[PDB]
């Protein structure tokens, strides 16, 4: 079955190392990627070995790399170890990649994931010089179908001077209407247009990305996997953590805070995430919504048992088995699933009309309710702050969980202060962990603290952490949000000095 | 001319001590007031007198206060002073009512001022026993005609038990018109309503809030002035940063990253907002519009010289001789005003789909750029986040205006890391100092250093950034987003300790050499 079906088009079909030939270096690239699906595959590979021989022939070969958020091992991961990327935004995972930004060998900067498009069009990227984007499809009229996400597509196919796109064979052809693509103005030069989104099940668009076939410099035919997520399953900790959730909806839902329907969801990946989601198949919430960013294992269980009604998000980040099974079952999950651009899944306008529920990890809070997403030792970039800012502010409960030590015991998650703050006190309402549930809803900083030590904090932390507080609360400048500055940042110094931040 | 133009509600009209003993110890009270204006006067200060009379006698007298943002001497003055609260939110500039939360005396939450109304609703503050409002005017059919601002009054019209009135005689009554309030649903139970906002000038409601006539328990007739902060005369310090400011506004309207009429503009008060609008007022853009929380002096003469078309706010800012002013031209200021709930003209939908332009102060950036808007050291409230994070994040333009130092100079404004943050680097692309502007955009942490460093920092402190930031290169636990923790907030610490953060030279200091 032939994927491209504009008999035009397959004119420009060409070799990946042919096509690379039109990315020159200082080039800005857009190209579609999202929670490691979705993104350019061979053309990236061949690009990266060409910087490779240029950079040995004393040659320049970088780009300026801006995707929907992370990719692969076969675009960040093949360009990082070519060291071809002087700048990347807005979301990385791979280790490569993360490794050159921490050294300083990439600029990057995490803009919120619902921000990118906007920021693009306003020009702070930057001029694009070629947009790279992966098809399932190209329609009879020359729609691009993306494939496993949406993400920035359809900004960058709209911005750059020249596109490529890659044909995967790989990827399922009825992935095909599964997308909703708007043509509206939610990015563009203002006044923006109102997204008419008044409930998670809704499509305002089509199932094609929108180009100029002018435009489209060259198709590569390719046939390449998606980069999967882990199927190992939630420990004990993850668990707990789920089970005071549940419980804390059990509790909004009886004194009517929360429909027996809860509002739509919001969640993340990974093992809390999961358990969460395997809480949310068997708990006593029925059709239930997902409004999210990604749609993971957890959610097409749900989707399947009938617990959860619909699922909007960007993209999809499956482990091999829940590819699998989606694959084989596509038409039933089809029905059921709607992929947005980023820039309308994470619009803060539309999160708040809909009153989502934010549910997301973190590396660490303080006592007072402040978040570090990205930035170890407020230093070290782990992944990004991606959608969480977005729906952190824009939710209508905002919540972030966390086991309550990380390293084995070796790092505390609660702090006296955060190291690096991404969503101030104001942008969260809810700690959950192994430990228990704080609920600040109304509280001052100093009553924060008071909830967070005593729910949240691990035992080992916990009298380390009263004690810093009190003695602050004795000693500091002001009394509104105690602090010690002399040690403040220590149990951070600490780690770093001694692989630990338990005292001798 | 009688304000109460229901005749029914006259019965309810009592003293301010009355309707002051309607409030129980423990109370919730929501009122009006924002940036000092539209607050209530006379039945604060009753409340006052009678908690300080029960305190002296051993009994407990305390309310929650929340209200729009800021209020005036007659109400967090007289009630902090006779330590009448036990918990305060969302803003608050008087300085009584300062030193009660900075000493833990009053418990403080500055929640964003767009989100206030929805987390009443969702009973974040407790249930709301009264709700007590400033009036112009009682209509007709009675509705209530707010005063000098909207701030949260519908909603906390909606959700007390019981509500007093203060209609003030001292507000002009050609006030009556000028608001736009909302049936719609924007902060109440999910899902909302779209707020069908796409233009500034936009009125989508009516002049009045709306209130069950049964909850009404007392309406006190009052005469007493509103807090008009002196005008604030720009500096050559707020001259630089205004003149940078349009420069680069210049400079963006002739790359066609913004048009000749730039981007509907919000601004707060003081010396460098009045100087960016005072020279907005003289420069080469026309057809300007306001879509802001604030009206202050410098909106009116560009409302009055044709410069600015129109403002949309949720309060007004006045001097004293700006309140004179439209007090005796109402009638032409009413049809280029237009106040709002502040949950509207706050809404980040509706500030995001504007593509407004955010222009705030701070207290201080850390070379990262992020932004301090509320704590000094990190722990001392000085007002509150307010508004700036609801502009800040969801603008077009996110834009930051200071003084490069404090304190006659013994702080600086840019420091290795900030004590406290509010706005973190994403929510912030443009820096203006007294010494030049850096803009951010598209660039990550180390290169946002390079530009705030140079462009911004004062040359009594740059070397020291300098110094700290390539320490903090060499040896950092990661190098994305260099930091010396063991030094991070040492400046604080040491104007902590000595009054200033310029080093002694009785000591090292690796800037020196
Ligand atoms: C913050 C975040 C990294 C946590 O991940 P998580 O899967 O929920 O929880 P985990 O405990 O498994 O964290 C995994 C990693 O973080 C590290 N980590 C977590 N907390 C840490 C801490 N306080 N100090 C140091 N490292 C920490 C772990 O060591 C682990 O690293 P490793 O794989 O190299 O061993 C993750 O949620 C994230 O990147 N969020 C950013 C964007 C986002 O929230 N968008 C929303 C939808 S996806
Ligand atoms: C941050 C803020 C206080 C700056 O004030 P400003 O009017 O622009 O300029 P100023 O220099 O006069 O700041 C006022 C006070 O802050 C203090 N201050 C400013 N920077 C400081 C710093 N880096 N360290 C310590 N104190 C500082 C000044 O001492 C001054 O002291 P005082 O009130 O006791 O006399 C003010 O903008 C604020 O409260 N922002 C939050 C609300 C907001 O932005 N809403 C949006 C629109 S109005
Ligand atoms: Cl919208
Ligand atoms: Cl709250
Ligand atoms: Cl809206
Ligand atoms: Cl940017």
């Amino acid at each position: 079955t032939e994927r491209i079906r504009n008999v035009a088009l397959r004119s420009k079909v060409c070799p990946a190392e042919t096509a690379s030939e039109l990315i020159k270096h200082g080039d800005v690239v857009g190209t579609s990627g999202f929670t490691g699906a979705g993104y350019p595959k061979e053309v990236p590979k061949a690009l990266a070995q060409r910087m490779e021989a240029a950079h040995d022939r004393g040659e320049k070969y970088q780009i300026s790399l801006i995707t929907g958020a992370s990719t692969g091992p076969q675009l960040d991961g093949e360009l990082a170890k070519a060291n071809g990327v002087y700048f990347r935004s807005p979301f990385n995972t791979d280790a490569t990649m993360r490794n050159r930004i921490n050294a300083g060998e990439t600029e990057y900067f995490d803009n919120h994931l619902g921000q990118v498009a906007g920021r693009a069009v306003q020009g702070n990227y930057g001029k694009f010089n070629i947009a790279l984007v992966e098809a399932t499809a190209i329609t009879e009229d020359g729609g691009i179908v993306p494939t496993s996400s949406v993400g920035n597509s359809q900004t960058f196919l709209n911005l750059a001077e020249k596109v490529i796109i890659e044909v995967n064979e790989w990827q399922n052809p009825m992935l095909e209407g599964i997308h909703d693509i708007w043509d509206g103005n939610v990015s563009g030069v203002p006044t923006r247009d109102i997204v008419p989104i008044v409930r998670a099940d809704q499509r305002v668009g089509g199932p094609v990305l929108r180009v100029n076939p002018d435009k489209i410099a060259a198709i590569v035919r390719t046939n390449d996997r998606d980069e999967n997520a882990p199927f190992a399953a939630p420990d004990e900790t993850a668990k707990a953590i789920a089970g005071y959730l549940l419980d804390f909806f059990g509790h909004e839902v009886k004194q009517n805070r929360l429909p027996p329907s809860l509002l739509p969801l919001q969640s993340g990946v990974g093992n809390v995430a999961n358990a969460v989601l395997e809480g949310l198949k068997e708990g006593p919430f029925e059709n239930l919504v997902g409004y999210s960013e990604v749609i993971q294992d957890g959610m097409l269980a749900m989707l399947d048992s009938g617990r959860m009604r619909i699922a909007s998000a960007s993209s999809f980040s499956l482990s091999p088995e829940a590819a699998e099974e989606i694959n084989n079952r596509m038409d039933f999950f089809r029905s059921k699933i709607i992929l947005r651009q980023q820039d309308v899944s994470n619009s803060p306008g539309i999160i708040r009309r809909l009153g989502c529920i934010a549910m997301n990890g973190m590396i660490e809070a303080d006592i007072y309710g402040n978040v570090n997403s990205t930035r170890v030792m407020g230093s070290k970039m782990m992944n990004g702050i991606g959608g969480s800012g977005d729906f952190a502010r824009s939710s209508y409960l905002s919540i972030f969980l966390s086991p309550s030590t990380a390293k084995g015991g070796k790092i505390s998650a609660i702090v006296p202060m955060a190291a690096h703050v991404d969503h101030i006190m104001q942008d969260a309402q809810i700690f959950v962990t192994e430990q228990g549930l704080a609920d600040l809803r109304g509280l001052s900083p100093v009553q924060r603290a008071r909830e967070i030590i005593s729910k949240c904090a691990h035992p080992d932390y916990r009298p380390m952490l009263q004690d810093y507080f009190d003695r602050a609360l004795k000693n500091s400048f002001g009394k509104h949000t105690p602090h010690l500055l002399t040690e403040a940042l220590s149990w951070h110094q600490r780690f770093i000095d001694t692989g630990t931040m338990l005292p001798s």
